């Protein structure tokens, strides 16, 4: 792809996060801890999955960013509607708000209603992330392949500002507690 000049600075928004994360200094890495962080609640934070918001709000133009995945059994990667439901259980999907991929139990998987199986044979340890507002496009590309296409979410209907996107998965196994990293440009 040629997308990378579209490149944004993503910083994670403490205040959206799960109360388990921990988020560095420069607001660049998150990872699950293993209890409580000891911060106060808020109606943003998401409460039944280890996810965290973007700070970032964006509502026109193209921008793009890469994600670092290494050595994570499971997680989710992609945009959402400023809107989401925060507590409770639901699912990815569009009609909730999402465009995102995942990772879980050695398959990779598109959050459509129902799922979509993606075909992935060099597994990524960088994920590219894509957004084209007027077309209405997200897609994902395999920063380890030289860039190969992943999955493209065509005629997205948005209703709204969008933020960056990030679950770092349970750690139920031991095998789990890598971070996710934002890339530099």
């Amino acid at each position: 792809h040629h997308h990378h000049h579209h490149m944004v600075h993503i910083t994670l928004d403490r205040n959206t996060a799960n109360s388990w994360l921990i988020i560095s200094k420069d607001r660049r890495q998150v990872r699950m801890g293993d209890t409580h962080q000891n911060v106060s609640d808020n109606k943003e934070r998401f409460s039944n999955y280890p996810m965290v918001l973007g700070a970032q709000r964006f509502s026109s133009g193209k921008m793009y960013w890469e994600v670092d995945v290494t050595q994570k059994e499971a997680w989710d990667l992609g945009v959402c509607r400023d809107s989401v439901q925060r507590k409770g259980q639901f699912s990815l999907s569009p009609e909730n708000g999402f465009w995102t991929i995942w990772l879980w139990q050695d398959s990779y998987e598109a959050g459509t209603s129902p799922q979509t199986t993606l075909h992935i044979q060099v597994p990524p340890c960088q994920i590219g992330i894509f957004v084209d507002y007027e077309a209405g496009v997200v897609s994902f590309y395999n920063i380890t392949d030289h860039g190969s296409l992943i999955y493209t979410f065509s005629e997205c209907v948005f209703a709204g500002p969008l933020r960056p996107f990030f679950n770092v998965g349970f750690n139920y196994s031991g095998g789990n507690a890598a971070p996710l990293k934002l890339c530099p440009l």
